[PDB]
Order: C-alpha cells, then sequence, then structure tokens
C-alpha cells in the first residue's frame, strides 16, 4: 500500500491498549513503514489460504473484539525487530530489512502459530487450551526467530538439529519478552495458554519436568512423534540456556550465572556464526564454548559457566 504513515490505537487480546503504526489511503491499513521494507499485518478470515487481505479499518481505532490479535501480532512483530536492531544490530530476519508479514484469524480454533518460510500465521485458538496466539510477545517472537534462523543457521526441523531450532526460538522469544519487560519469566506461552487455570505455561524454560519435558540428555526423547521429539528434547537446552543466565544446581552439577545479555551474546554468535544445518547438542555444545571464547577469552568465566551449564545437562 502507497500512503500517508500515521499512527492509530487499539486494544490487544489481553485488553491493553497500545499504539500501534498504520498507513493512511482511503482506509487505515496495518502497515507500519517505520521498520525496514516494513511491517504487514493480514486478515485470513477463517479461512487456510494465505496471507488473505491486508488489514483494512476506516477509522484508525482497533477497539473491535475481531480486531485484538492483529493489533498484537502487529505491535509484539515491532518490538521483536526493534530488539534485533538495537540488541544485535540485525535489520530484520535476513539481515537486511525484509517485509515482515503476519496473518491472523487463521482456520477455526487453530491452537498453533508457525513461521511458514515465508510468514508469521496465528490461530485464534479454541478458547480453552489457547486464546488467540499473537497476545504472547513470547511466542510472537519465538516465530519470528524462526526466520532468523531459517536465514542463519538454518537448523533442519528434526531429531537434534531440530530441537535445537525450537530451543534458540524459546530462548529468544524469553529474552524479547525481557527486552520489553511486559512481566517476564523464564515460561514459555503463559500468556494465552489454558485462560482458565492459572499458574501454567506451554513449556517451562527453569523447570522443563514440571510439564514432563527433559531436563537432562540421559531422559532424550529417542521416538518418532513430533518430528523426532522437537518441542520435547528443546527442554534439555532452553535448561542449559536458563542455567548461564541465571546461575544454580542442577544434578549435583553447580553454575555460576553471568546473565541474560551475555547469554544473547554468546547464543546469537553461535547461531549466526558456527551453527549448520546438521547441528547436534554435542556440536550447539563447541559453538556456544567457541562464542563465548571469542567474546570473553577462553579464561572467562562466561567460558566456565557455559561448560558447566552443559556439563549439567549432561551435554558432553
Ligand atoms: C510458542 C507456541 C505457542 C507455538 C509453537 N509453534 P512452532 O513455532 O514450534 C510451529 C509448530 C508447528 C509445526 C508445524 C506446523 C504447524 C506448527 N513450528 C514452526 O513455526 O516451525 C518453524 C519451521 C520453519 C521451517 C521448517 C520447519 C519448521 C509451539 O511451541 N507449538 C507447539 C504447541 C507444537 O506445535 O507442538
Ligand atoms: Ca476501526
Ligand atoms: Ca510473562
Ligand atoms: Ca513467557
Ligand atoms: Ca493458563
Ligand atoms: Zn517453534
Amino acid at each position: 500500500i502507497t500512503g500517508t504513515s500515521t499512527v492509530g490505537v487499539g486494544r490487544g487480546v489481553l485488553g491493553d491498549q497500545k499504539n500501534i503504526n498504520t498507513t493512511y489511503s482511503t482506509y487505515y491499513y496495518l502497515q507500519d513503514n517505520t521498520r525496514g521494507d516494513g511491517i504487514f499485518t493480514y486478515d485470513a478470515k477463517y479461512r487456510t489460504t494465505l496471507p488473505g487481505s491486508l488489514w483494512a479499518d476506516a477509522d484508525n481505532q482497533f477497539f473491535a473484539s475481531y480486531d485484538a490479535p492483529a493489533v498484537d501480532a502487529h505491535y509484539y512483530a515491532g518490538v521483536t525487530y526493534d530488539y534485533y536492531k538495537n540488541v544485535h544490530n540485525r535489520l530484520s530476519y535476513d539481515g537486511n530489512n525484509a517485509a515482515i508479514r503476519s496473518s491472523v484469524h487463521y482456520s477455526q480454533g487453530y491452537n498453533n502459530a508457525f513461521w511458514n518460510g515465508s510468514e508469521m500465521v496465528y490461530g485464534d485458538g479454541d478458547g480453552q487450551t489457547f486464546i488467540p496466539l499473537s497476545g504472547g510477545i513470547d511466542v510472537v517472537a519465538h516465530e519470528l526467530t524462526h526466520a532468523v534462523t531459517d536465514y542463519t543457521a538454518g537448523l533442519i526441523y528434526q531429531n537434534e538439529s531440530g530441537a535445537i531450532n525450537e530451543a534458540i526460538s524459546d530462548i529468544f522469544g524469553t529474552l524479547v519478552e525481557f527486552y520489553a519487560n511486559k512481566n517476564p519469566d523464564w515460561e514459555i506461552g503463559e500468556d494465552v495458554y489454558t485462560p482458565g487455570i492459572s499458574g501454567d505455561s506451554l513449556r517451562s524454560m527453569s523447570d522443563p519436568a514440571k510439564y514432563g519435558d527433559p531436563d537432562h540428555y540421559s531422559k532424550r526423547y529417542t521416538g518418532t512423534q513430533d518430528n523426532g521429539g522437537v518441542h520435547i528434547n528443546s527442554g534439555i537446552i532452553n535448561k542449559a540456556a536458563y542455567l548461564i543466565s541465571q546461575g544454580g544446581t542442577h544434578y549435583g552439577v553447580s553454575v555460576v550465572g553471568i546473565g541474560r545479555d551475555k547469554l544473547g551474546k554468546i547464543f546469537y554468535r553461535a547461531l549466526t556464526q558456527y551453527l549448520t544445518p546438521t547441528s547436534n547438542f554435542s556440536q550447539l555444545r563447541a559453538a556456544a564454548v567457541q562464542s563465548a571464547t571469542d567474546l570473553y577469552g577462553s579464561t572467562s568465566q562466561e567460558v566456565a559457566s557455559v561448560k558447566q551449564a552443559f556439563d549439567a545437562v549432561g551435554v558432553k
């Protein structure tokens, strides 16, 4: 859409009011011209055909319940672009300011969200297991981070490389949640999962076992479902990342925490410079150690905490 940049206001899925970047050309569109080559949000109209219609509104006010998921997908995608730019100096997911596209109201009662190799897609959930998925900033950032991975390491979505792919998305979705300071935590999906149960989440990084995910390599899932447990074994890496940042004793192994910022710097460097499509857990360990070495020196405490954290989860 070619038009005049302006700012509209709406309410998100959680009932929170926010300003969003729109474009005016007869209607007001969910097109933010301020970030890279733009951020664009589409209405999939309960169908599965993508992307759907660029979101158009008559008055630049998005307070209807139908508007909620589009407001949050549009606004959180803005925050995520900013995190990447400001913190890691990366311009959009491809590093060359590629337009970011998202479709909301995808299918009927669809309990998931994904990156399809071209855009982000969000279901509205069925109202019980999930509310519309774009209402969680860790969710939006998890999705966008799959694009990041797609353009850098390219980790294949199966087995070990696939669980690394998922962990990276959980790690960066969490870093983005802390960056926006939106009630942050080490839980995934808490804001949009089981609206009727408080205190739970989809996955836990601090304690993956809490929901039955492995927190040690010896407890790795070897089966075939979930692409070989991409969403299951990611708990072993999530726990490792949580220990590097926060510290703790796990299975008798003590880890001094080095904090979140350094965790983000070490992981980003591993992702962009050392990981490949078929990298496994042991290779992730070498990649993380080498990044911390690059950045802080072989004799750093940073390097020391990365080795302990992997030794704690039984990776090497
Ligand atoms: C953060 C949470 C809310 C959403 C997140 N979705 P997700 O981001 O893990 C979504 C899962 C999926 C896979 C295939 C089809 C459709 C959906 N996968 C996805 O987007 O995969 C990225 C990918 C890119 C290229 C090739 C292959 C894969 C998730 O953990 N989903 C769990 C519930 C699951 O799918 O098992
Ligand atoms: Ca309106
Ligand atoms: Ca939170
Ligand atoms: Ca969270
Ligand atoms: Ca819940
Ligand atoms: Zn994922």
